[PDB]
């Protein structure tokens, strides 16, 4: 897991993500990799380094693969699979010019498979959203940054009442009681489905975080995206049940997505 930084070559600046600068490079002169440089003073590094070992034991084809870390240095490096098509949000914005609606449901399936795996390992993502999903060269979507917000030092990001908290993806019990679970990830997954079918539109774009909380407390939810059929909207709406126990698991949700795929292929075969 501990990688020698001398085995890394930096070839292209990719930009800066939530958790620091990211660069494309080669590992051992053989493998394409993305190199995340954790921003100084942003993480509880001691706890993160211990949690990083648990994140390393996770492996699934729809999870962005982690190769290792460089911790005998400052800044810390995280070495990961390189996702050629970049962040899902930017990818969705570009899809507005050419796409087929079936592709959107396939994207939801990819993420749901990744979350079903994390669910089976009792591993919470805690900030599932399009901004944390990446797309490879084949258009496959993969989930990343699972569990990374646990040890963010800025309380404005981790506190349910913080100004930077992902309120617009948070379930009621997260906003009111800071109760995180796979069922809160389910809620966020529903919002992520809405993001995909809105082709990267921000949920509750014209809402303040305070107005969003009141909106959710009133039992109101996001509107049906124009590209989402009623059958598809039923799935993402099931993620938004007021009570966590009434939301489906990722295992059930994946089967529901596959079933709707069959219904969609017969959309014109009913009276
Ligand atoms: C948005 C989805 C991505 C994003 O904001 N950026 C900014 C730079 C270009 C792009 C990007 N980020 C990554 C990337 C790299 C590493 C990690 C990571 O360390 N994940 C992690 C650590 C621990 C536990 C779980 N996950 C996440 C994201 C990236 C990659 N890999 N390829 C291309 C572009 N890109
Ligand atoms: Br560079
Ligand atoms: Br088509
Ligand atoms: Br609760
Ligand atoms: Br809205």
């Amino acid at each position: 897991m501990e990688i020698d930084p001398k085995d890394l070559t930096f070839l292209k600046e990719l930009g800066t993500g939530q958790f620091g600068v990211v660069k494309y490079g080669k590992w051992r002169g053989q493998y394409d990799v993305a190199i995340r440089m954790i921003r100084e003073g942003s993480m509880s590094e001691d706890e993160f380094i211990e949690e990083a070992k648990v994140m390393m034991n996770l492996s699934h084809e729809k999870l962005v693969q982690l190769y290792g870390v460089c911790t005998k240095q400052r800044p810390i490096f995280i070495i990961t699979e390189y996702m050629a098509n970049g962040c899902l949000l930017n990818y969705l914005r570009e899809m507005r010019h050419r796409f087929q609606t079936q592709q959107l449901l396939e994207m939801c399936k990819d993420v749901c498979e990744a979350m079903e795996y994390l669910e089976s390992k009792q591993f919470l993502h805690r900030d599932l959203a399009a901004r944390n999903c990446l797309v490879n060269d084949q258009g496959v979507v993969k989930v990343s940054d699972f569990g990374m917000t646990r040890y963010v030092l800025d309380d404005e990001y981790t506190s349910s009442t913080g100004s930077k908290f992902p309120v617009k993806w948070a379930s009621p019990e997260v906003l009111m009681y800071s109760k995180f679970s796979s069922k809160s990830d389910i809620w966020a997954f529903g919002v992520l489905m809405w993001e995909i079918y809105s082709l990267g539109k921000m949920p509750y774009e014209r809402f303040t975080n305070s107005e969003t909380a009141e909106h959710i407390a009133q039992g109101l939810r996001l509107p049906r995206p124009h590209l989402a059929s009623e059958r598809v909207y039923t799935i993402m709406y099931s993620c938004w049940h007021e009570k966590a126990d009434e939301r489906p698991s990722f295992k059930i949700l994946l089967s529901n997505i596959l079933d709707v795929m069959d219904e969609e292929s017969h959309h014109h075969h009913h009276h």
